[PDB]
């Protein structure tokens, strides 16, 4: 039958974890609230069964996710706190992001107010900067991969398609899997690089402001065509300041998009209100950002 242990023991560090509430199925994995029985400290447990890792291929991707994620630590990247295995499962101990992800927030709120976007996008961009500085391309940035903590801060996660750039000006040919906001130079298949993540962010931005993905069609393959044909509309009701930024990020030619270190310098940010923090109410009710209470 092959079920998951009630206590998850790491024989290496002698840390023991108590399998808490079930959070969901993040792909090949099942995810649980897990607490260290010593410090009582609470984490998210990514538990993936080895039965689904039978092929060395599926297996190397898991190892790469780990290898990459463990090397990273930044305010806007999901805290990676450890990993281990028994005979049947792989356990990964990650930062518990209690306010879920921008996906759930998007599904409750749809389109966001401009400062909220600015707020989030800034954080997305920063984490991503950290990644690119470390020669890491996420390659699968989407609302579901942008996790929110207690303070509504963005924590980039799931490095399942992440990759290290091993030398200057490398062009990665293969992408093993299918992202949401997948870049046109991936499908054009003459290589791809960092500018893929920028593209993704272009689509994230659009989505946050418009309330829907920029391409989203019935067919997946349908959606794939208009990506490489560059075919999307920006609604009238969207401010030009924002729309320009989006247009700059959603260019088919990768080398036209801004680098990650360029973005926060865009008019959209530099001449717009970026909140210092968000109210919790922002998960349900659009904030107006008043200047004084009553
Ligand atoms: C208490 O907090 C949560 C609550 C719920 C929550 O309320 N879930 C409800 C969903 C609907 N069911 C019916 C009830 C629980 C969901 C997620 C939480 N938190 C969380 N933190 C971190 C991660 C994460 N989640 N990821 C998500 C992806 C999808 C399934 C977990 C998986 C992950 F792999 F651990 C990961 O990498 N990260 C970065
Ligand atoms: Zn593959």
């Amino acid at each position: 039958a092959k079920e998951i242990p009630e206590v998850l023991v790491d024989p290496r560090s002698r840390r023991r974890y108590v399998r808490g509430r079930f959070l969901g199925k993040g792909g090949f994995a099942k995810c649980f609230e897990i607490s260290d029985a010593d410090t009582k400290e609470v984490f998210a447990g990514k538990i993936v069964p080895k039965s689904l890792l039978l092929k060395p291929h599926q297996r190397e991707k898991m190892s790469m996710e780990i290898s990459i994620h463990r090397s990273l630590a930044h305010q806007h990247v999901v805290g990676f706190h450890g990993f281990f295995e028994d005979n049947d499962f792989v356990f990964v101990v990650l930062e518990l992001c209690r306010r879920r992800s921008l996906l759930e927030l998007h599904k409750r709120r749809k389109a966001l107010t401009e400062p909220e976007a600015r707020y989030y996008l800034r954080q997305i961009v920063l984490g991503c900067q950290y990644l690119h500085r470390n020669r890491v391309i996420h390659r699968d940035l989407k609302l579901g991969n942008l996790f929110l903590n207690e303070d509504l801060e963005v924590k980039i996660g799931d490095f399942g398609l992440a990759t290290k750039v091993e030398y200057d000006g490398e062009r990665k040919k293969v992408l093993c899997g299918t992202p949401n906001y997948i870049a046109p130079e991936v499908l054009s298949k003459k290589g791809h690089s960092f500018e893929v993540d920028v593209w993704s962010i272009g689509c994230i931005m659009y989505t946050l402001l418009v309330g829907k993905p920029p391409f989203e069609t019935s067919c997946l393959k349908e959606t794939y065509l208009r990506i490489k044909k560059n075919e999307y509309s920006i609604p009238k009701h969207i401010n030009p300041v924002a729309a320009s930024l989006i247009q700059k990020m959603l260019q088919t030619d990768p080398t036209a998009r801004p680098t990650i270190n360029e973005l926060l310098n865009d008019e959209f940010f530099t001449s717009g209100y970026i909140p210092a923090r968000l109210p919790i109410t922002c998960l349900t009710i659009p904030p107006r950002f008043s200047i004084a209470p009553s």
